[PDB]
DNA sequence: CCGACGGCGCATAGC
DNA sequence: GCTTATGCGC
DNA sequence: GTCGG
């Protein structure tokens, strides 16, 4: 259901949620918009009332009223004060600097600072990762075509696999279920050394590699388990250059990998079913383990885990490939 | 009625 | 100098 | 803002 169906409606509520996030600085008002938003999209015919859109979950009263003020004058009096409102503009804007969150946004606006020109005026006042958000801004709201990721996916294993043919990398995030396009890239990496009770190396040396082939441009944030970065595809002498791109390089201990893979393939409504289904199974499913759950419910030790699969056989439930996972 | 709503790696005041 | 809390992004 | 114990 395309953007004719519900499109205003969804749109109304993005554009709250993000008031909520960003100044009013409501993280749950924002994930209710968001619920709310995300249910509607799906929702296979155009919204005639408020009632309707109630019998959803995530819609309640406040929402179905503000959906019927939007349907009968196609505006939403509350959202047109805020776009008036110049100090919610700038520090809504704002916020879409990576490193930019509500507090920072708020402390630059409160001081005269209010747009990319003033952040540029300024970069003393601003922190690394912050910085790189500024100078990368169209870039990283740029979305990532698919034979681009292919292609990205394609530089990582082989640099990968060059350090050391023991490690393990995968791409995960919407791309591993068949995705057209991606917002980032999302790599989970183990090495059979590395385990839950055992280097302090084991990451850096493939952000070296991936350094000295020129793929990773910056660092956002680097630590001995998780990198936050940029990188970009190479391009030709001759032919426009590649927009940089958003890079995670997650490190996990071994007996945690299938589960971490598992969990960054998502999706998110997909893992909160297959976490239902374990619970009422007998079994406990977390980021890093799958533990069974004793009749009282007291979790026991983690159980090996040796591939995804190995996940869906100790719920007895039939693999679900990536592709599939979208619930 | 009223608390939960995800939680953690990394970068960056107070003692 | 060392520890903790907080912002941020995911 | 919505939900559910
Ligand atoms: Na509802
Ligand atoms: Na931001
Ligand atoms: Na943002």
């Amino acid at each position: 259901p395309q953007e004719t169906l519900n499109g205003g409606i969804t749109d109304m509520l993005t554009e709250l949620a993000n008031f909520e996030k960003n100044v009013s600085q409501a993280i749950h008002k924002y994930n209710a918009y968001r619920k709310a938003a995300s249910v509607i999209a799906k929702y296979p015919h155009k919204i005639k009332s408020g009632a309707e859109a109630k019998k959803l979950p995530g819609v309640g009263t406040k929402i179905a009223e503000k959906i019927d003020e939007f349907l009968a004058t196609g505006k939403l009096r509350k959202l047109e004060k805020i776009r008036q409102d110049d100090t919610s503009s700038s520090i809504n804007f704002l916020t879409r600097v990576s490193g930019i969150g509500p507090s920072a946004a708020r402390k630059f606006v409160d001081e005269g600072i209010k747009t990319l020109e003033d952040l540029r005026k300024n970069e003393d006042k601003l922190n690394h990762h912050q910085r790189i958000g500024l100078k990368y801004f169209g870039d990283f709201e740029k979305r990532i075509p698919r034979e681009e990721m292919l292609q990205m996916q394609d530089i990582v294993l082989n640099e990968v696999k060059k350090v050391d043919s023991e490690y393990i990398a995968t791409v995960c995030g919407s791309f591993r279920r068949g995705a057209e396009s991606s917002g980032d890239m999302d790599v989970l990496l183990t090495h059979p050394s590395f385990t839950s009770e055992s280097q302090p190396k084991l990451l850096h040396q493939v952000v070296e590699q991936l350094q000295k082939v020129h793929f990773i441009t910056d660092t956002l944030s680097k630590g001995e388990t998780k990198f936050m970065g940029v990188c970009q595809l190479p391009s030709k002498n001759d032919e426009k250059e590649y927009p940089h791109r958003r890079i995670d390089i997650r490190l996990i201990p071994k007996d945690q990998y299938y589960c971490g893979v598992l969990y960054f393939t998502g999706s998110d409504i997909f893992n909160k079913n297959m976490r239902a289904h374990a619970l009422e199974k007998g079994f406990t499913i977390n980021e890093y383990t799958i533990r069974p759950l004793g009749v009282t419910g007291v979790a026991g030790e983690p159980l090996p885990v040796d591939s995804e699969k190995d996940i869906f056989d100790y719920i007895q439930w039939k693999y679900r490939e990536p592709k599939d996972r979208s619930e």
